[PDB]
């Protein structure tokens, strides 16, 4: 088959790709490097992270149904842990986990066939209690497998997006020193038992988009124009989320994230099941600031699950009008 | 366009409306008054509430796809907080939130076009940490936007209900004095920091239908007759729910609440995502007492999420028979 | 009508049945015996269980749409509690709960008509706070009502499984002595108030498949061959779950569990709402060990929600290949 190398782009952006397959089935070559480092989640909150390619989430890989994926996965000798990769996109051997367990100072090359259209989680799954821990330390990302024929809608007609953003949501369980401030550690394995106690409560301390509170606000703010049709790909590897575009809708929404299923239309809020990725297409009609949230508003605001979209274009007063500005009684 | 004033009815009832639009697109005029007051949730549990029109949930507004909604929202000078309104039904400016921030002693008139069929949450969203707090103090309600053509079923055939009930479910985070009894405060802003600590645990103290434990039982019991086709509209602005009609089913169910999507049929239990509203139609076949619950039974029973329906009519022994009454071994 | 006695098989197995109804509507006779006993959940964790037929979950009953179900339910005099049964499959009288409340030393015979196709929860529901408590002590199981015509797929074409496994997931709230070890009691009613405090936190101590941590691993490991089409029926009577077959997919999935609704296809992870049962069909393509998990990985690994499937057959390298084994850098 033809082979194609890919240069990965950190999220929320996506490496170049076609929607409808230009050619026939190819072998997609990706490479990633595992990086264990301490990341900042908030004003005063840090995480002993473990990443695919330095980012939470790991980067978006894009392919077409029928392609193959050949990934060189590498674990640099400065890392303290073994790691692997389970693609929910793949069939066999625990999604590839049973063939990619590599130690600090090793590499592995896995190939699988993308038989199934949709967005899918990939995450590290070293075995036993290492599974939850590596994932809640950030080791998860997404792979989107587009139908060859491009995206189809509910009645089977083509739909094309102008922009895909990859929203990687992730829940984290930072333990606290006695003083009620968040603990810091020199390495992950040092933080282990304290993180466990927090995990067993099933209450996350943080829940963030693209790695940290406010990561997709401020200079990280997502961008678009009125008339833009944007695909929002949203992953949650360990815990449910309920995405909502404040001031918008999901025009077409595959909440279970698999493109040969009919999308739902006109959604206020949709549902991403822990261990999955979903996709919502929206065409912006109104300019201005939007928020993209997890709509448990405690999770959106106290925990970190809020992104911003800045949209320019022409205001349409038909859709919305302030008839009487805030005047006194 | 023709304009129509509406007099709102507190939930679980609904102001008069037609299913299929009598006329063409009109401008629907609603008015609401924000009321900050202390409400009773349980035997010994109170909440520094903040309401649309004095009720939790805020009242149901009904319109047709293509109409406009013009709401006069009013914040009386005895209220201590600014407030606004975000309709998930609306497009632009944070669902209208960015155009309706009014202080104690002001009003605003917002118009938007109901472009999209379904039931939708509206809630107050003052900005930042005010967003979760105002919502978990009761400031949320629903607006149902019926297709002009009335309700259609899965194969496109019309369906009509004889009764709509609006079930507003709401989660609340009442803090506790040291003695393990629920705290009371003289105003909301006095209760703030104590409520926050509870909110950060993501465990609600109460979860209620129409404002309080047992609010839709006893004299609040919902009512119907065998042969009645009842639409149950159910909102949860901040947290997931799994509604179930004990002794019944959901005949046709839009769990994501948007009417141009095919309903599911024969459901034992459905799923309302936090930040959304859903709708289930049921035709009563058996008379007697039913319970409508959130089917995490700890939430239904220990937290407040239980309503009753009292149904009269003829018992059909074909569907269910006690063959041998409780006799000894 | 013809009558048919059934001998129940404990889960995850299923009594013999046909997929497409051999004959016309019959009266299905089942009998169950309530057993209150202490069960082991983990290495050092026990539960004052209350069961249908000695097992968690209660056994799978299978019938066809249009049949009747006549169950003799029996509560032996050594039991300390009254109990009943609510079938979500049934119509009227709180799913049969209002006609089957029997004391220690009594029996009852209930008949209902299975008007509705799908898998459905049945659980004990004695009234008030007894409802959550009996269910979180294990009193719940499932009844699957197959269409007469057998299983149909999304385009209406027949689908047949070679094996049904019944995965009964269940959440439990074991209290702790002061020393942080799990409490033990001599009877259920002795454990009551301590279990309540845990329940009110809505954090389960355990979440298990077929009764106990590791119950469906080791010698309990589920089994199949490449080319086997397996139906996985999955119930959660009180709390949401997100099932995922590690290394596999859900080929056709009724996550709300009702067979006259179109299934979804190609799912990585699906969603079982508390108070319901779902069904996923998968055709094994790759041999080896798979895990079937609740994909909140903290629930899967720290809490007990993990099963194993052992699959033999021929490895297909097209689907997955280890191109370069774990070699050094
Ligand atoms: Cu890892
Ligand atoms: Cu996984
Ligand atoms: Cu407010
Ligand atoms: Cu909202
Ligand atoms: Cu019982
Ligand atoms: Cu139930």
């Amino acid at each position: 088959l033809p082979r194609v190398k890919h240069t990965l782009v950190p999220p929320p952006f996506a490496h170049a790709h076609e929607q409808v397959a230009a050619s026939g089935p190819v072998i997609n070559e990706f490479e990633m490097r595992i990086i264990e480092k301490e990341v900042q989640l908030d004003e005063d909150a840090y995480l002993q992270a473990m990443t695919f390619d330095g980012s939470i989430p790991g980067p978006l890989m894009i392919v077409h149904e029928g392609d193959y994926v050949e990934l060189t996965l590498i674990n640099p000798p400065e890392n303290t842990m073994p790691h692997n990769i389970d693609f929910h996109a793949a069939t066999g051997a625990l999604g590839g986990g049973g063939l990619t367990l590599i130690n600090p100072g090793e590499k592995v090359v896995l190939r699988f066939k993308a038989t199934r259209a949709g967005a899918f989680v990939y995450h590290c799954a070293p075995g036993g209690p290492m599974i939850p821990w590596h994932v809640v330390s950030g080791m998860a990302g997404c792979i989107m497998v587009l139908p060859r024929d491009g995206l189809k809608d509910h009645e089977g007609k083509p739909v094309r997006y102008d922009t895909v953003y990859y929203i990687g949501e992730s829940d984290h369980y930072i333990p606290k020193d006695e003083d009620g401030t968040y603990m810091r550690f020199s390495d992950p394995s040092e933080g282990y038992e304290d993180m466990v106690a927090v995990m067993d409560t099933l209450i996350p301390s943080h829940i963030v988009f693209n790695g940290a509170v406010g990561a997709l606000t401020g200079e990280g703010a997502l961008k678009a124009k009125v008339g833009d049709n944007v695909l929002f790909v949203h992953s949650q590897p360990n815990r449910d989320s309920r995405p909502h575009l404040i001031g918008g809708h999901g025009d077409l929404v595959w909440e279970t994230g698999k493109f040969h299923n009919a999308p739902e239309r006109d959604l206020e809020t949709w549902f991403i099941r822990g261990g999955s990725a979903g996709a919502a297409l929206y065409k912006f009609l109104q300019p201005g600031v939007y928020a993209y949230v997890n709509h448990n508003l405690i999770e959106a605001v106290h925990k970190g699950a809020t992104a911003h979209v800045l949209v320019e274009g022409e205001w349409d007063n038909d859709l919305m009008e302030q008839v009487v500005a805030p005047v006194g009684l």
